[PDB]
């Protein structure tokens, strides 16, 4: 039984590897053997895990450019089949389910902050002949990187008022992200301790 | 009653969307219908929420370039009308009110650190023919991004002493920002738990 | 008595402002009045605060290029005279005194991580004709920004092994900085609660 | 006895310094005296510390380009001999041993997030003539810097969908890194308090 789980983990990792290397600038045969093993384990088994197992085989069987791009993207959900064997990943999923409202609150706070600071920086920088931000939508990426402290990169053309707005954005993002996490973290600690 | 709240949330989101897309490189009619609904709900209702409702209509009725830029900026405060319907945003406002002194302490610590490290980096880098920072005021943005860990970008022209100052600035900003947050976070957790 | 404290805070802020604007691309008279008030309060008073008061006047009275640069840099310690009037800054100083060993531990951990990852990235990137890092000392700044999550900037010339080293450096810096802070933070919370 | 420990710490620091300066664009004699002292203390002593002492001398005695690069890299493990004299570093090692499973969980979460977001950004950006990411493997560095909030640098060529993926990556990395650390931190606090 444990050998079968080892084989399944090996197949999952091999599928992930082959997907990454086929995206590099044969592979189809290995993918076919992976999908045969996936459907064999699906049939033997026959929940969120079952749904993930269903999704891991659909893009293989299905095969507009947008539809092809979408199916290739959803093909990556093989990585979530590790939840059957990994116990920490199950804990993470349980924690996300038990802190979905807090996740929504985080997304709402980020949305409010990003729209506010994007409008602020766009209007503060619109008083120059050469404008760094063409529009408020053009500044959402800047606002999200400043609030997440990821960093925009080159901020030289931005003027003094834009820099003040950016400093406020950095501080506010730090605060508004530090607020709702020590609830998701507490749920994760609870679930992780309960499991082990 | 709940349908009216749904309509109000839809109108608020539509106003936000139309404001963002009119800043892109019709809209006035939709904004007029939004402001009519806003004033209708204001009159039916007739606190911080009431003040926010007042501010959401003033820029429409009002209409120097600076004054126009300022009124367009304050027009973004429609997003804060969501506090009536959202409960987490009310919790955030209550937490900010109950941790205003800690917010002030954070701003004071950031100000002290930024002035200190800006002076340090400016003087450490003034001993070269090509100076990366023209003045101490020119380095406040660098100090704020280094202390917030947002990141300045390209730091190549800065010399060895400037790099030492930047390393000290990064460490000190990490410390001085991690200090006063686990008080605002505690207030937010208290208020959020009390509400739910 | 409170009016005198208000005057002292105003003079301190005015000195800070005039120092920043004289570093911009008259001022001496205002600085002279500030130093006269500083020495008047020093004489009336006549501890770390007293030492800070002593340092705030020495650079004025003193006036190699290095010595001049050093005295101008130490002239910035006027900002620390706010400790007499501010209570949070006193708490910060007390917390630093009571968590000096933890500060030293943080500096030691950062030093170990920076030397390790600088050596790693330098050796991983030395196998190319165009080397991004000339030496291990040349990579300390990269290591400190990666470990503090400030960000180096452009990392394109760095090869695959260098990128693996950088990913390890980022993770290790996150961990090694998150470790010794929840002790300094606890000391700050203790002192801040005790004061108020 | 304490003088011998002081001498050992001085020799360790001198070896680290000489290694860094010989990597700059004599040294061998100082390194020889360092290795003689290292083997003298190893013989007098004659555990992880003993293994570290063994590794600190092997590269000196040993002397393909890859093998030479590897031995020079493993030569840096002199810095870990400070564990005998430093007590905080021993605490760090004990904490890592007692939170190895949590470290593995962090690496697993980072791996899942990085593969997911690298695939997402590669597919979102493949619909343009000029593609910012050639392949999914080419985007792992971007995913790791975005998830660690280190920052990639210049993100201008990336399109709107890529920017949405990057925002999701930043938020998810913040969450997935904040989750498993308040366990390693707790172990470190426990061990540090127990030692002192
Ligand atoms: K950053
Ligand atoms: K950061």
């Amino acid at each position: 039984a444990r050998v079968v789980a080892i084989i399944s983990v090996f197949v999952i990792l091999l599928s992930i590897v082959i997907f990454c290397l086929e995206t590099l600038p044969p592979f189809f045969l290995i993918e076919t053997l992976c999908i045969i093993w996936f459907t064999f384990e699906l049939t033997v088994r026959f929940d969120v895990m079952n749904v993930i197992d269903i999704i891991a085989i659909i893009p293989y069987f299905i095969t507009s450019l947008a539809i092809l791009r979408v199916i290739r993207l959803v093909r990556v959900f093989r990585i979530f089949k590790l939840s059957r064997h990994s116990k920490g990943l199950q804990i993470l999923g349980r924690t996300l389910k038990a802190s979905m409202r807090e996740l929504g609150l985080l997304i709402f706070f980020l949305f409010i902050g990003v729209v506010l600071f994007s409008s602020a920086v766009y209007f503060a920088e619109a008083g120059s002949e050469n404008s760094f931000f063409k529009s408020i939508p053009d500044a959402f990426w800047w606002a999200v990187v400043t609030m997440t402290t990821v960093g925009y990169g080159d901020m030289t053309p931005v003027g003094v008022w834009g820099k003040i707005v950016g400093s406020l954005c950095a501080i506010a993002g730090v605060l508004t992200i530090a607020l709702p996490v020590p609830v998701i973290v507490s749920n994760f600690n609870y679930f992780y301790h309960r499991e082990t």
